């Protein structure tokens, strides 16, 4: 068995490699990457994304959200406050600005200290989830819009036509800002390029032993877990590094720079934060081995996860015995 203790692995593909999004991901996975829950991507040099980010200020961030914690260092939640529109140049003037940008530190790990010892005593603001990319329309390569869609797979894979599309999205983040311990919906892969700026980092847990975290997640939250069986899906809670590890939880941890890409597997959970002002894209996407995770995903169905148009078609045929709980969910 490739991989067996689960690392995170670093890839770098040549020019070559780089045609065939598909091919490449199974490559990853004939070596082992997915065991980990998530890999990294070094583009080859010969290739970019755009030709500058010089032109990107003027982008609209509708809803910025305010990330209010609660909780202890270690062990909280976080709640989203919406908070009026800006540009892009806004917010980066915003996340510049002496409330809310990077302190000094040493290293990233000195800056991962900091952030676990004092997230919870700030509210960073995230310009997440806007629909649109960044990719040059030239990009062939790893192009985040140009992608196989996931109706097109499940079409191919089981036959079935249906309705719903697949699209990037952009994220705009400031020092402190946090991505909540998660799967996928519908525990699909998910890719993310970091287009500019400060570091991202990860954690992360095997997809093996993702049930590992879930029971954890049931101890430490236990309100939340009395009020729904799939909790994690309302993306509101974090765990430390410490406190995983004193509660036995296996799991790794990598930092994403610019110019790199980072895939997470079906059912891999992870978590993290930015390191100051940045822009990330990201997408879901399916492969045939997601089939069957796709067929076994929790579902929320207590009103709080609600999610995109295009789920409903994987719920249905993919869970027909669940559909009808879940779409009263979403109503
Ligand atoms: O970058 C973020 O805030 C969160 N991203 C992801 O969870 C992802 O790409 O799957
Ligand atoms: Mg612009
Ligand atoms: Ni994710
Ligand atoms: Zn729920």
């Amino acid at each position: 068995a490739q991989n067996p203790n689960c690392n995170i692995m670093i890839f770098h593909p040549t020019k070559e490699e780089f045609n065939d999004f598909d091919k490449y991901i199974a490559y990853m996975e004939s070596q082992g990457a997915h065991r980990a829950g998530l890999a990294k991507i070094i583009p080859p040099k010969e290739w970019k994304a755009r030709e500058t980010y010089d032109n990107i200020s003027e982008i609209l961030i509708a809803t910025p959200l305010q990330q209010v914690a609660s909780g202890r260092a270690g062990v909280f939640t976080q709640y989203h406050k919406k908070k009026k529109a800006m540009t892009v140049g806004e917010y980066r003037h915003l996340a510049n600005s002496k409330k809310y940008q990077t302190p000094p530190h040493q290293n990233f790990e000195d800056l991962e200290r900091k952030y676990w010892k004092n997230r919870i005593y700030n509210s960073p603001i995230y310009g997440a989830d806007i629909s649109g990319s960044l990719f040059d329309e030239n990009t062939k390569q790893w192009n985040l819009g140009h992608l196989g869609t996931i109706q097109d797979l499940l079409e191919k894979e089981c036959g079935v036509v249906i309705e719903g599309v697949n699209t990037p999205y952009l994220y705009f983040g400031m020092w402190k800002t946090t991505f909540a311990w998660h799967t996928e919906d519908m525990d699909l892969y998910s890719i993310n390029y970091l287009h500019l700026g400060e570091p991202k980092t990860w954690y992360v847990v095997p997809p093996e032993h993702g049930q590992r975290l879930e029971r954890l997640a049931r101890e430490l939250f236990p309100g939340s877990s009395r009020g729904c069986g799939a909790f994690l899906r309302h993306k509101v809670a974090l765990i430390s590094p410490t406190v995983l590890k004193e509660n036995g939880i296996p799991f790794n941890r990598i930092t994403q720079e610019a110019g790199e890409f980072m895939v997470t597997f079906p059912y891999g959970y992870h978590a993290g934060f930015n390191h100051g002002f940045n822009c990330a894209e990201a997408i879901n996407f399916a492969t045939p081995r997601w089939i069957d995770y796709g067929k076994m995903a929790s579902q929320c169905s207590c009103g709080e996860a609600r999610v995109t148009f295009s789920m409903d078609a994987f719920v249905r045929i993919l869970q027909p015995e669940r559909y009808d709980l879940w779409k009263r969910g979403q109503d």
